[PDB]
Parts: structure tokens; sequence; C-alpha cells
């Protein structure tokens, strides 16, 4: 039930970049999104395998209100693109795709362990992901990439800017108190304000959101299942 | 365990105005918030030792529809912030989340025994834990603090503006006829009519809402337990 390449998908740097080129015409930026707390919240997450060439995607959907999960899903792929650095979300966005298509019920907000708009052509996983979707997604990262920015306050719930040269492309925010910030970016369909109410909603007690957490550690154990 | 102060909290006057210059612009006023009568309503209220420098929260989750008490959370913790009017909520505001996070149940929404938009700053306490928990919330205080109003009708449920200079910051609001009325601000993600609303549905008999005579019975309890 491994994931294929998908039919007619891109094979070189220039058809991938006018892919996102032509895709970022969908995105949504001026749509508040859903409020935190409510309905369902997911996370994604992706692992590749060193010794052969797939990666395995893990969607995880949580009750917003309690953070419980509720629904969970993996899928295998072949990896759909080589290594190239600005593109690397066509290497797992049909396997990712193929995760969320095998949960039981709709995601709502879906949380990417990595980035939205704070991407060399403002199109990355998340902001992809949204669009072919049609789902309300952001990114939370755990490092700042390229991308600068000056220390947000010290307490939780404190943002920053974070920037690409000189224009804003997400937020850092601390999540934990006196704790390295995590880095958020809009994906689709929800704003920046909502985006960093949902981090600090799924951060009560630890830096990284549980979505992520949960995400993580699921399609790990699915990789190491799919190679044994 | 006693709540110590966070970890990169405030220790400066301009430290606190520049977190409440932050989190104001993150205050949700165009969402009229959960329907009275439905789902679960949480009070808060705090205590402080006179001879020790802590603060005593507590949380009292009530089923919205019968006021019937569903669960409750205390927490001891040291006063983070010293007195300063207008930034009053500094000193109880981690002992208060500590509160809420160990309670078994989403909170719903968060009634507090203070002011929420109706604020020297237009960021109380009320406001101030909406925005660090994303959860929508209402302060009902006692007294007018410096805000003018007009005597509002005799019978239960009259309103009346109640203004900082020109602008209305709340209301006052006669939740008993014969009884001098309280006053209700919005604090997060929620608009005065409903803010109104729920007061009124949570004072049935007194002139206090419920949520905070259990709050406030409770903490006071807690706070003598811990210093004894
Ligand atoms: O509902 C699960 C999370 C809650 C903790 C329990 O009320 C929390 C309370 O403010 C949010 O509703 C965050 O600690
Ligand atoms: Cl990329
Ligand atoms: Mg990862
Ligand atoms: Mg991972
Ligand atoms: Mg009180
Ligand atoms: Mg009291």
């Amino acid at each position: 039930t491994t994931v294929r390449i998908p039919a007619g998908w891109p094979a070189t740097e220039e058809e991938a970049r006018a892919v996102q080129d032509e895709l970022r015409g969908r995105v949504i930026l001026d749509e508040p999104g859903p409020p935190p707390g409510t309905g369902r919240v997911t996370g994604v997450d992706v692992a590749y395998d060193d010794e052969r060439d797939v990666v395995v995607a893990a969607a995880v959907v949580l009750d917003a209100a309690t953070l419980d999960v509720v629904a969970e899903a993996t899928a295998v792929g072949e990896v759909s693109f080589p290594y190239v650095p600005g593109l690397l979300a066509f290497r797992e966005i049909p396997t990712v795709l193929a995760a969320l298509d095998a949960l039981p019920c709709p995601p709502g907000l879906i949380v990417c362990d990595g980035y939205g708009v704070a991407h060399p052509r403002r199109f990355g996983l998340a902001s992809h992901l949204g669009v072919l979707t049609g789902l309300p997604t952001i990114g939370v990262a755990k490092n700042p990439f390229t991308f600068s920015y000056e220390d947000p306050g010290a307490p939780r719930g404190s943002a920053a800017p974070l920037l690409a040269g000189a224009d804003e492309v997400g937020r850092a925010l601390r999540t934990q108190s006196g704790v390295k910030p995590v880095f958020v970016s809009v994906g689709h369909r929800v704003d920046l304000d909502h985006a960093c109410a949902h981090t600090l909603a799924l951060t009560p007690k630890y830096r990284i959101p549980e979505t992520t957490r949960r995400a993580d550690s699921l399609c790990r154990r699915a990789l190491k299942e799919a190679t044994a």
C-alpha cells in the first residue's frame, strides 16, 4: 500500500518551482481562521528512512479543547523528489495527503512541523498542503532556518516578527517562560494572531506543540514497523 | 508545591507595561462568546496573605445549565510582582494559570472577579488571562473602580453604560432588584451583550455571580490551610 510518485509529479527543479509559483496564488492570507480550544486540531510530521527511498507520514487528530487524541493515521510512500533545499515538500506531500486521507474524520486545523509562508518562495510545506487540501494550516518550527528575529519578551505569549530580509514571514513565539521560542508561520486560511493562539493553546506544558510531539512519535514508530 | 515566579516574568513596571501593550492588540472583541446555559462556566478568584508574600488561586467549574459544581482546583504561589495600580494582575496570573491547569476539564468560559477591558490601560485580569489561555473570558466587579455610570433601572436585568471618559468599557448591571449593580466588562472572545447575559444567568438569587462566590470561598479556605 506504498504511496507511489503521483502521475506527472515534477521531475526537475524548474518544474517544481513553477508549481510553487502557480499554486501560491491560491493561498488565502486574510481569513482569520478557527479559534483555539474548539473543534479538531491535527499534527502532521514525517520520518525519512536512511536505507531505502521511503518516507512515512503521520497525522494525529486532537480534540482542541482537551488535547486528547481522537484519531490517527500513517502512510508509507516513495520519496517523490530529490533532495533540493527550497523544494523539500515535493518529497513528502503525496504521502502526507495519504495519511490525512486515511483519517476517519476531518483534521480541522493542520499544524505542520515546519514552515508555511516563511519560505524562500513563500510556499513551504504548510502553505503547499493548505492549498492542495483547501484546509486551514499553519507551521510551527523548532529553529528559525535562515530568518532573523529580535528576542521576543521573556514571558510565555510574547512574540516578535520573524523576518526574511526585511519582510515579516512569521513570528518567534515564546511558548514557555524563559525558554527558547518556536517559529510560527501561516500556511493557509489562518492569520498570524490565530496561528499564535493555536500554538499557545497546544503548548501549555511543553515548548513544542502537542500535535508535533504526537505526530513525530507516530511517524517514527510507523517507519520502524515498515522497515521491519 | 508552591508556584514560583515564572523564569522570565516582568520585574519592572516598564516590562509589565510592555507585556500589556503587546498582548492588548490580541484581545478579541468581535466574537459573541458561548451561548448562556450551555457547556461549562468557570469562576476564578484569589486570596492574598498579609503576613507571607503568597497568593492562593481557585478555579471552580460549574455546569452552565444548573450551576452545579463539577470541578475544582487551587494553587498556592509566590506573589510575582510588587503592588502597582494598573499592573495588579502581574501578581497573581502565574498562580491562577496553575489552578486552571490543574482542572480535569476545559473551563468553557472564565468569569473573573475583576475587570477585562475596563482597565486603566484596557487590559485587565480577564483580558490578560484570555490572551494567555485563548479562552473566552469576562470580568464581573463589585465596584466601578474610577469609571462613571448612571444608575441602571430598578428591575433585575436593567443595565447602563460604564464609561471611561466618554468610551464605554462595560456596563453597570442590575443582577437583583433593590440591590446595587455589579460591573461587567468584556475580557476576551465575548461581547458585552453576552457578558451581561452570562452574568444574569449566574445570579438567579444573589447579587454576586455564583462562579465568584464559589471561587472566593475556595481560595480563602485554601489560603488558611496553606499558612496553617
Ligand atoms: O482543557 C485542557 C487544557 C486546560 C487545562 C485544564 O482546564 C487549559 C486551562 O487554561 C485550557 O483550557 C490549558 O492548561
Ligand atoms: Cl522547502
Ligand atoms: Mg519532523
Ligand atoms: Mg519529526
Ligand atoms: Mg476577588
Ligand atoms: Mg475574593
